[PDB]
């Protein structure tokens, strides 16, 4: 469950860098 909700956030972190680079 930790992993699980690591992983949703650091890939949200990923999303939403890349959209502010964009
Ligand atoms: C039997 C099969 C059952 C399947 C299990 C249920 C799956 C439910 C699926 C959920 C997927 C929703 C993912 C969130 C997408 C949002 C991107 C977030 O993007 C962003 O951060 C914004 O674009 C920022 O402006
Ligand atoms: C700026 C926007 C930030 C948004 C933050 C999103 C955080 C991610 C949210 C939730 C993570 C929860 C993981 C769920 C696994 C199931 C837990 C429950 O698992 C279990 O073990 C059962 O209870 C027992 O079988």
């Amino acid at each position: 469950p930790l992993v699980v909700a690591a992983s949703i956030i650091a890939i949200l972190h990923l999303i939403l860098w890349i959209l502010d680079r964009l």
